[PDB]
């Protein structure tokens, strides 16, 4: 699809960049060290806050509009369980004090992140492969250009 009407590709480039970044940080983190541990969780909190913003922008500026026009999207836009990811990080930052707790938490953190990323990727793929074509049908080219402008503005501060 032409770039100027593509409402998912650039934002998803950023989200994918962020996934790569936290996967790298996760692999290098020494979970036995409290400073490494906290730094990782603070980074995750920031990243997943941006994920949360991303989904919100989509709901408000894209999906909301699309659902109003198509009338055929019955479950639509998954949730990705971001609030619960954030609550997990918060518990690590607030309740984990020593090495035993850090290493037990780490096992669960890794499992939960793997699960999230396993769902996040297909979620983004569906938007690109299913929603984008639909937008092409229910909006004019110029309408989509304007939607993209708003979407980019919200994503980029
Ligand atoms: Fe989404
Ligand atoms: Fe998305």
């Amino acid at each position: 699809f032409p770039e100027e009407v593509d409402v998912f590709t650039a934002p998803h480039w950023r989200m994918k960049q962020l996934v790569g970044l936290y996967c790298d940080k996760l692999s290098k983190t020494n979970f036995s060290n409290n400073n490494d541990f906290r730094a990782l969780l603070q980074s995750l909190y920031a990243t997943f806050k941006e994920f949360k913003m991303h989904e919100q922008i989509e709901n408000e500026y894209i999906i909301g509009l699309l659902q109003q026009r198509s009338q055929t999207i019955y479950n639509v836009h998954s949730d990705n369980k971001l609030s619960e990811m954030l609550s997990l990080f918060e518990k690590g930052l607030k309740n984990v004090k020593n090495e035993y707790e850090q290493l037990n938490y780490a096992k669960q953190l890794k499992e939960r992140l793997e699960a999230f990323t396993r769902d996040f990727l297909p979620h983004m793929k569906e938007e690109e492969e299913v929603f984008q074509p639909m937008l092409m049908e229910y909006f004019t080219y110029e309408e989509l250009k304007d939607i993209k402008k708003k979407v980019i503005a919200q994503h980029c501060s």
